[PDB]
């Protein structure tokens, strides 16, 4: 409270790699306001026109220094989706190989969502587990929004999944690394809501990371969240998430351990147990779990695999993790001689890669509609305001 | 190179003359905040979003970063057109201030200036004790605030007024005017405003030029085009005076008139070109060859009356045409009291005796208007990104 105080106060904000007023932010603000603002329409307003004269010299060695696009050389792009595409890219400067996920800005405001990267950004930037991929430099554009993080050469489990007929103590072991994994995002408030193969990534000794963060969202006091969000490919989301088409609820943590199920269903079964043609048949099937899930005949899938899923597979009020991951650990499924809990990332993993050199990328699939970019405003749209403050760097 | 880049970076937000320091970053977002709260611009969903975030953010900021509700104000010591210089103290530190407000809305509501970047940066980089000096400098929505060290001494204007000023006491006066006005000279500036309400005495009764408002920066010539006049209707020179549009082309020449104004009004005791009307003072200052005559004053020496003289005349053989040692070389300075290099030494003429550290004495007691609401985006706020001098300050 006293002078000094208020200062250093002031001075550590602005220094603070999770303030909203670091420099970076602050920097995102005024290299906003240049964007928005550059405009023939616009700058008929002398405050406009006036300020804009006076910061282009500036704004424009800002923008040379600060981290680009073209700081990196793309070698693959390793990934798509809706909004964006990964890319094995490798810093021209330091030679360091990342993995590149953009968003197309433009996109993103057409299409509305533009808040689903904030927890991207801060779970994979802030997290410190092993558990969870690092972002290392998160960077913007007038185009796109970037982030720079570690390069998992084990490729995902869809792709392991793809290859093998996954035995009993491999699924063992993977479930084991998604419980602990899950475990550490919710000890940082936060529910995944979209837990699936694809977002199991496998680093170059073969253990797990959880990537795509993009469905996140943070807990209230009561650690539960609630949305009114349309969610697409209902495969591995909970009948919760599911009956909250419009806000019609809440829903805590219990959400990801569906997932979990889900996944170690596929992993023994060979398919996704509520899969259905249409995605309208696979949502029915999903409200319909009492009576939809069933297994095969060939018992290749143990009498504790079985429980573990029908135990994972049931209504939130009885879904085994309600009351804590403990009673998940404890579970008999879990039971073996190769691992322990606290010492599993330590352990010699099922399939560890064996990669070529720094850029392998041997276990990701190759990649083959024009840029489509924001009109000239007759006014004041203020397009970038919704991305201040999304850069990143670490030190 | 990299690193080379983010080093370049860095030193470019500490830079006291940056830019884009912490303190005009830190501006531009508190512009930006201003500028967008408006419940017409608040039906934007980019600029009511992006609001609504950085809303608990933004306040947090405006609470520790340097206010007007900082200061308990003692007295108004002094108005103007577009502002007013108030005795204060910073309730924090308890320490005494002179701070003149300039309203962001007089100025912008037609200034044909710019004159508070000048001013902000003579008194804030000058370190002349000839100078009054700019501690901070901060601003809000409806002002700009120059926090400046206390004269109790008073002005010129007051001294002239309560005594008949001897010989010895004016070669005093003019002298330190002649080194502070040096000063000036020799960080690049043509004052263009010379006159007693600027001269400000200390606690010891030495002398301090103030209202740096209509300085300029001389060119690699040494000269100034403006293409109107600037200044006082007395003390004005008669190039400053003619200044037209294609003409307008004077040097330092101008604040040595000024100086003889200055001699003239101290020993006459009124203005040589003095008369009824503002027109008529005009009208005998370009006629200042038959104008400038001089009363039955024994009183007024020979080396007096010729100083003003030599003062008084035409840019072409005006006294200080060939540098400042030649007026100091003058017969009206010779004298056995003091050295020119040790004026600000010596024991000035009249020493104030002071009641307090908030003793305003010497200074005569002195007893709304606002930008209307936008309709659009107007960035009334933007023309007065970077005045904050609190961040990054020259220690
Ligand atoms: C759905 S959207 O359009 O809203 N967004 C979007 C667009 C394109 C792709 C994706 C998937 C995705 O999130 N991929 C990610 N990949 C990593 C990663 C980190 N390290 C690595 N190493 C190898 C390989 C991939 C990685 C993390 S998240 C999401
Ligand atoms: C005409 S305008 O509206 O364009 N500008 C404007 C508005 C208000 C006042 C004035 C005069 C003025 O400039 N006064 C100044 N006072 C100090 C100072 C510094 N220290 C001190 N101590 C005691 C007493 C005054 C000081 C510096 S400049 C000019």
């Amino acid at each position: 409270m006293s002078f000094e105080t208020r200062f250093e106060k002031m001075d550590n904000l602005l220094r603070d790699p999770k303030s909203e007023v670091n420099s970076d932010c602050l920097l995102d603000g005024l290299d906003a306001l240049v964007y928005d603002l550059d405009f023939p329409a616009l700058r008929k307003n002398k405050n406009i026109d006036n300020f804009l004269s006076r910061y282009k010299d500036t704004i424009n060695k800002i923008r040379d220094l600060r981290m680009k696009a073209e700081d990196y050389e793309v070698v693959k792009v390793i990934g798509r989706g809706a909004f964006g595409e990964v890319q094995l890219v490798r810093h021209k400067s330091t030679r360091k190989v990342y993995a590149m996920k953009l968003l197309s800005k433009f996109e993103m405001i057409k299409r509305s969502d533009s808040a689903f990267f904030w927890e991207e950004r801060d779970i994979m930037a802030f997290a410190n587990s092993p558990w969870v991929v690092q972002l290392f430099y998160a960077f913007q554009d007038d185009r796109y929004l970037y982030m720079v993080m570690e390069y998992m050469p084990g490729g995902d489990l869809v792709n392991l999944m793809s290859n093998y007929d996954v035995p009993e103590k491999w699924a063992r072991f993977y479930t084991a690394e998604v419980v602990l994994a899950l475990d550490a995002i919710h000890s940082m408030g936060f529910i995944h809501r979209d837990v699936k193969p694809d977002n199991m990534l496998l680093d170059k000794s073969g253990h797990l990371k959880l990537a795509d963060f993009g469905t996140c969202m943070k807990m209230n006091k009561e650690g539960m969240v609630r949305c009114d969000t349309a969610v697409g490919t209902p495969d591995y989301i909970s009948p919760e998430v599911l009956k909250s088409q419009g806000g019609d609820g809440y829903y805590g943590r219990e959400c990801d351990w569906w997932s979990v199920g889900v996944f170690l269903y596929e992993m023994l079964v060979g398919d996704t147990p509520f899969y259905a043609d249409s995605l309208v048949g696979t949502y029915s099937k999903i409200m319909n779990h009492k009576n939809s899930l069933t297994f095969p005949d060939d018992n290749d899938i143990s009498k504790e695999a079985k429980n573990l899923i029908c135990a994972f597979l049931t209504d939130r009020e009885v879904r085994l993790g309600r009351n804590g991951v403990e009673e998940i650990k404890r579970h008999l499924f879990f039971k073996n001689d190769q691992w322990a809990w606290e010492t599993l990332r330590d352990t010699v993993a099922p399939v560890v890669p064996d990669l070529s050199s720094d850029i392998d990328t041997s276990n990701f699939d190759d990649l083959e509609g024009e840029e489509e970019t924001f009109p000239i405003p007759k006014a004041f749209v203020g397009n970038q305001l919704p991305f201040v403050g999304f850069t990143y760097y670490s030190n």
